[PDB]
């Protein structure tokens, strides 16, 4: 969607400058590829001369999306999962690895980040975007506790990420990358705004980034009452109908 | 209150370590004192052997509060606004220069910035903690907007951070930094959580920092109002009997 191409794109161009990029042929992977539009974005960054990129995700119908329309000779799109243990041909396989707007899913985070560390090769560099507090997490799980809701949506599976209520995420993060054990580590905790000018704009994105997967004829309902709540908690401007959101995008760049 | 304490307090247990302490006796400054209670916090670290403290604000009723009850022979409790032009005498005075919680006040930001800079003395070192995304602006914003409150609250005067909407704000104060001519500038941005596990503690915090001083017969129709939209908002959890403020505090620490 049009944020995390923008946060892609704006974190790319800032961090581009301070990247290490060895003369000698290089593998690179990015982590929760989805659509392929935005690692496209990223591979385009700088080395024209590769050997491999990689590019895997855990959603299927995705992959091969995203594999039939990016997909070509040096960008190889697998089906991989970072919750989970990696085969012993990868490790230490990767010179640059990439993951952007993804890390915020994984329920174990430091298998993940110790997965992450095993995968970068010796003297490599990793960079990863990674959502914090954001208000769209605390619109829908308002709705899951709405009286109408409740009951129906008390065992349903909502994906918050684990820093959306922590205190000095970016130090949180950053000692789990030391344990791991990267040499250098930079975590900092980007506040961003994002604007929707009508509100079609923002149905359309609370639509698709909803995590109540639900009867279609209840989906159109569901996101009526969602709308409304935005509404309350003042997500929406009622008067010149439009919507804000400001929320922290944690980005991190660390060597090994 | 309980959040600048818990603040100042963790801002300073991280970064005492990072200072560079002169020999010689000290000149230190903190800005906006307030209550004193926690510029006394700040004079205990470190530092026995120091010339002179002092500890200025813009509230007369504070200073004079503030200097009977932690004013001593090195603890000058003086009334004076970084937003206005410094005496001759202050210009590279001060060794070390602090201000918590009070920078996201004044109107034009350069100007505050800039004295900062000529007040600091030559090789000095700053530490300024500063408010920029916090829900309770939203919270009475919100009011100010409400169909009753609409008319009569038109043209009260409400102080919301500068930086309460701007992306990547440890970026855009960095470079004002810089163009002021500070030589050494670390600007991080810390997402905080702090709860209040009754109501009457959140509302007794709501009644202190008000933006808008009315009719004491209307202070409490109106905070009663405001606690109303804070449910709205989900600031106040209403089933637990709750209040959370998730917000972005940004940590300043300049040489010149
Ligand atoms: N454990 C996991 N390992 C890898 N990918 C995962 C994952 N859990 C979720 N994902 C996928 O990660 C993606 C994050 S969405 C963002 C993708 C891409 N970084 C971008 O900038 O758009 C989604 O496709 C999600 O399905
Ligand atoms: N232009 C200005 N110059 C100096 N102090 C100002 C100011 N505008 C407001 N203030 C004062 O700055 C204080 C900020 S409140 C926080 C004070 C103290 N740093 C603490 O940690 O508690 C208030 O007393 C406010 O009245």
């Amino acid at each position: 969607s049009s944020m995390q191409r923008r946060d892609a794109l704006n974190s790319l161009t800032e961090y581009l400058p301070k990247f290490k990029w060895k003369e000698s042929k290089e593998k690179i992977l990015d982590i929760g590829c989805a659509d392929g539009s935005v690692t496209n974005i990223i591979s385009s960054c700088c080395p024209t001369d590769f050997e491999l990129f990689e590019a895997c995700d855990v959603n299927v119908k995705s992959v091969k999306y995203a594999t039939e329309h990016y997909g070509t000779s040096k960008m190889r799109f697998r089906v991989m999962d970072i919750e989970s243990d990696l085969p012993k041909e990868m490790k230490g396989k990767f010179d640059h690895v990439f993951s952007f707007y993804t890390l915020h899913w994984i329920e174990n985070q430091e298998k993940a980040f110790q997965n992450i560390y095993d995968l970068t090769a010796d003297d490599g560099e990793c960079f990863l975007t990674l959502l914090a507090q954001m208000p769209v997490f605390n619109l829908f799980d308002a709705l899951k506790h709405t009286e109408k809701w409740r009951h129906w949506l008390r065992y349903i599976k909502n994906f918050i990420s684990p820093y959306y209520e922590t205190s000095d995420p970016d130090v949180v993060i950053e000692l789990l990358l030391k344990r791991v054990g990267f040499r250098y580590v930079d975590v900092r905790c980007r506040q961003k705004k994002f604007e929707f000018y009508d509100l079609k704009s923002f149905r359309n994105l609370l639509e698709a980034v909803s995590p109540f997967k639900v009867g279609q004829e209840l989906q159109e309902e569901l996101i009526d009452d969602v709308m409304e709540v935005a509404k309350e908690m003042r997500i929406i401007d009622t008067q010149n109908s439009t919507a804000k959101l400001i929320y922290n995008l944690v980005v991190i760049h660390c060597r090994k």
